[PDB]
């Protein structure tokens, strides 16, 4: 019911409605996966041209114009179609913009150079390690990076940011947060993201798209940026009268040692590790976080007995343990269920508290007749991380699970993770780039520091409040509680609550409405 935008093919997924862009302002959308946040940007950018439901139909500009008029996007889309507009468009899947990309990075942002730019974003993206490689052979978080760099130097009237923080880790999403927030005043922006904190950051004004996967997508009205990321949080939005979850995720909510380790050293190469001594109580997660190269995945590997120490050791030496690796591969011949079943006997029986938790909460219910190699990377992470949370263990150790998850997966995903650790009185690291996942979750962290490829130092276990103090004041912003859900809150760099707080040494702020 209501107004179809657009519509790839005869019942095929459906979008009602756009967000109107905003002269100087930063405006956000949010939501799963499949419910056309990628077609609005692609509609907004003017690459697809709404078809108003009809996909036989050759839709022109004029009509567009003539359904829109009197409506509040009628005068974006008449500045767009008449060629008034320059667009510039981070597109989301950066591997394929990779292939049209010849030479060096430091050649291929001069040649763009069209504001003057360059220094400054190498510096503020920290770009100096990229400099004369070849675009040819960047890994995902390279390009990511060169992309967001690219779009940052262009000249233009509209700047779209299609997932920006897919690939890059903690300080790099951060420091992409800053670059796009400092250097794009007066223009309009507009991002889509999946990491909450990125998103907070960035954005002015947030519509949230809400629907069914692959079936149907609404736009909800705009919210201010932090209504519309706490409503979200909620589950529920007010102007659209939308129980869009039926939960919520809700931050801030209220014995013996199960293992320890000493000091642990690994040279790898050139790149040398120490990790300081800790331990780990029951039932507790411990969060790791740093930039990568540091040795987060190194540490992981040591746990799992993969790679030996050269000096240290873990207390007791043997333990049954279940691992999440950061690389995720099809290494399986059968289907979902066969995969599955090997796991556990919970994992498929409607019986248990794991099938409805975790299996049918990340969708994998309906997968079950797919092979392994069929899956894409977001469905092979669900598959992994079920797989390995299903089995019983002392130690669970999962690298980077919210790779490749929506906005929604990676909450359901993180709930799963402190049911199981408390549930069977285990330990668990978890390795993750998104902070709120940790804010959400994480009982302890482990931070990582140090100059990637070289050298990390990782602290022992620490309270969140402890360990977010030093890694927030390197990376210079100030983190609040919201009155509301409790959910942290940036500071934006420069703002009242952030140089007051930056006095204080006051970096991760436990005190709400600061
Ligand atoms: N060219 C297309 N033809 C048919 N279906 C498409 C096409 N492009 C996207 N879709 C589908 O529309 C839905 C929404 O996709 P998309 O806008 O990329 O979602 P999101 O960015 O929110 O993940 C998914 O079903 C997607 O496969
Ligand atoms: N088997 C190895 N041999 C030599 N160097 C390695 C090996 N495995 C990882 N490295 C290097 O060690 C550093 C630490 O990597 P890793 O532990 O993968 O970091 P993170 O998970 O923090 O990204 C990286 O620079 C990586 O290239
Ligand atoms: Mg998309
Ligand atoms: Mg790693």
């Amino acid at each position: 019911e209501g107004e179809v935008i657009h519509r790839y093919k005869v019942n095929g997924f459906k979008l009602f409605g756009l967000p109107t862009p905003k002269n100087n302002t930063i405006l956000g959308v949010l939501g799963k996966n499949g419910v056309g946040k990628t077609t609005v940007l692609k509609i907004l950018a003017g690459e697809i041209i709404p078809n108003f439901g009809d996909p036989n139909s050759k839709v022109g500009k004029d009509e567009v114009l003539k359904r829109f008029r009197g409506k509040e996007i009628y005068n974006y889309f008449k500045e767009l179609y008449s060629n008034e507009l320059k667009i510039v468009h981070k597109i989301q899947y950066v591997e394929y913009a990779s292939k049209f990309l010849k030479g060096t990075v430091n050649e291929i942002l001069t040649k763009i150079d069209e504001r003057g730019k360059k220094d400054e974003v190498k510096e503020l993206l920290n770009m100096t390690n990229l400099w004369n490689k070849d675009a040819n052979i960047l890994s995902g978080g390279g390009l990511q990076r060169l992309l967001v760099a690219a779009s940052l130097l262009r000249e233009a009237d509209v700047y779209i940011f299609d997932q920006p923080s897919s690939y890059l880790d903690v300080r790099e999403r951060m420091n992409m947060a800053k670059a796009i927030r400092e250097l794009l005043k007066n223009k309009y922006v507009i991002v889509v993201d999946h990491d909450l904190i990125v998103l907070d950051y960035l954005t002015d004004l947030i519509h949230i798209i809400y629907g069914e996967s692959s079936v149907y997508g609404r736009v909800s009205k705009s919210y201010a940026a932090r209504v519309g990321i706490n409503n979200f949080l909620k589950g529920y939005l007010p102007a659209e009268n939308m129980k869009i979850r039926p939960d919520e995720i809700k931050f801030m909510l209220k014995l013996k040692t199960k293992m320890k380790w000493t000091k642990i050293i690994k040279k790898l190469g050139d790149f040398q590790l120490v990790v300081d001594n800790g331990e780990a109580k029951e039932g507790e997660i411990i969060g790791i976080l740093g930039p990568n190269g540091i040795g987060k995945t190194t540490f992981a590997r040591i746990l799992v007995g993969e790679i030996t120490a050269d000096e240290g050791s873990v207390t007791p030496e043997k333990q049954i343990l279940s691992y999440k690796p950061q690389r995720i591969f099809p290494n399986y011949d059968g289907t979902v269920q066969q995969y599955l079943e090997n796991a556990s006997k919970d994992a498929l029986s409607t019986s248990s508290w794991f099938f409805e938790e975790v299996t049918k909460r990340l969708n994998l219910h309906r997968l079950l007749e797919s092979n392994v190699n069929d899956l894409s990377g977001g469905e092979l992470q669900k598959l992994y991380i079920a797989a390995t949370l299903a089995k019983e263990a002392d130690l669970y150790v999962l690298d980077q699970p919210s790779s490749y998850l929506d906005v929604e997966e990676r909450y359901i995903v993180a709930k799963a993770i402190k049911r199981v650790t408390r549930e069977r009185k285990a330990v668990t690291f978890i390795i993750d780039h998104d902070l709120s996942i940790h804010d959400y979750i994480a009982d302890r962290i482990i931070v990582f520091k140090g100059e990637p490829e070289k050298a990390g130092l990782a602290t022992s276990p620490v309270t969140l409040k402890t360990g977010m103090n030093e890694f927030l004041r390197e990376l210079e912003v100030t983190f609040r509680r919201d009155a509301e859900t409790g959910r942290p809150r940036v500071n934006k760099i420069g703002s009242y609550l952030d140089r007051v707080q930056k006095e204080r040494g006051d970096y991760y702020s436990m005190v709400l409405s600061t």
